[PDB]
């Protein structure tokens, strides 16, 4: 059955050689890898992916606006992660880091980003919509170390810490370039996904969000904060 | 058995969901169909491809020179057709038709490509190594219709002509956008695999060159001259 489990937002067929399961990326065409998780920014192209002929709809305008700013199309090197510089614009430039966002100032078509700087520390801030009480730290830990460890296929030693009190929880994802090995998944490509699946827009292909229950009660999130730290410090 | 029988220039293996076998383009990670014919683009990505570490190997010297002066790194749009705009690395650019060869004269990083022109007349000019006589034009005409319908999976309709005389062949092939359908192989792309295939750096998997027997007599092609016709002429 042509499916590609970790990540929907792709277009799959049995048409290879002798009915072989083909399967592509929505959008940039680039090639997945459905058993484990798709580089971040073949999935925010396949995000934005302009529908090949809109037909009867109707296309975003040059003025209209979203809500996130953060939101474009980015252009991905044949490896898969971001290209050091993103030009989306007309004239306009800059330089972005691992998971995608601006490490500069805008600047002009002659710009130059050397390295891709590499987001080595995330920490993702998440507040549950209040229950009578608070929940046991340690019930959350295994729970959210286990959700990293199984269904984004991140290494256990890559979840830093788990951080909790009344509503507002924090988990640390320390990944620097040493520490990281052949086929290891990277921290923004897990944070990406769990920030996905937590704001209900899951990219694998059963499910349609996050269930996060820990011990019997569910967990359902109001507000989520990631925070991105890099190795070099942005130049503003 | 993980194998792409018509781009060698993938790299598969049963890395896929429950074992399945995913394969990606060769220097451009892109993903590929097996079953039929790869772009021209994404194989001349593939052709130079900058291995990866060296380690032991080289980098071409930048005052060195290759025998081919078409021949370049290009910029594969999303689904696999050449950017209309090309720019090898630097500040010169230049437009190109859907075959990929020049249409305009060498400009700077301000060039507006404003449509892929397409190619739509395909001319193939072998002359063969003299055997004792010549063959029937009969056999010949059947032989590389054949090959064109078989192998390289283009359809019958769009190899317009064939001409022989003293040694000289000529194929001519024939598709406008018209008539060029849900699926239907370029003859940019067929004629791509079969001039790889006459210089012996076939394409396909099993094979390494082209056999090229008509009514059993070996034809071994010592030139061969190919030239694209554009919907609209190339301006210089
Ligand atoms: C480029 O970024 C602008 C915001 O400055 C946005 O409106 C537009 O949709 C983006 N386009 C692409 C192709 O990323
Ligand atoms: C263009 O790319 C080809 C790739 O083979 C390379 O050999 C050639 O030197 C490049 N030329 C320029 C001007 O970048």
């Amino acid at each position: 059955n042509c499916t590609c489990p970790t990540n929907k937002m792709t277009v799959c067929s049995p048409d290879g050689p002798g009915g072989r399961c083909q399967c592509r990326a929505l959008g940039s065409g680039m090639a997945v890898d459905c058993s484990t998780l798709t580089s971040k920014c073949l999935l925010l192209k396949a995000r934005m992916s302009a529908p090949k002929n809109a037909r009867t709809l109707v296309r975003p305008s040059e003025h209209a606006l979203v809500d996130n700013d953060g939101l474009y199309d980015p252009d991905c090197d044949p490896e898969g992660r971001f290209k050091a510089r993103q030009c989306n614009q007309t004239s306009v430039c800059w330089c972005v880091n691992s998971v995608g966002v601006r490490r500069t100032d805008k600047g002009d078509l002659s710009l130059r980003c050397d390295e891709l700087v590499r987001t080595h520390h995330i920490l993702i801030d998440l507040r549950h919509r209040p229950t009578a009480g608070a929940f046991n730290h340690s019930d959350l830990d295994a729970e959210l170390r286990r959700l990293f460890r199984e269904r984004y296929r991140l290494h256990p030693k890559f979840v830093a810490a788990v951080h909790y009190e009344q509503p507002t929880i924090q988990i640390e994802l320390r990944q620097n370039t040493s520490q990281k090995a052949a086929g290891d998944v990277d921290i923004g490509d897990a944070a990406y996904y769990f920030e996905r699946d937590i704001k209900g827009e899951s990219l694998f292909q059963g499910r349609g969000g996050l269930d996060l229950r820990v011990r019997g009660e569910p967990l359902q999130v109001e507000r989520t904060l990631i925070y991105y730290l890099d190795e070099i410090p942005p130049k503003f």
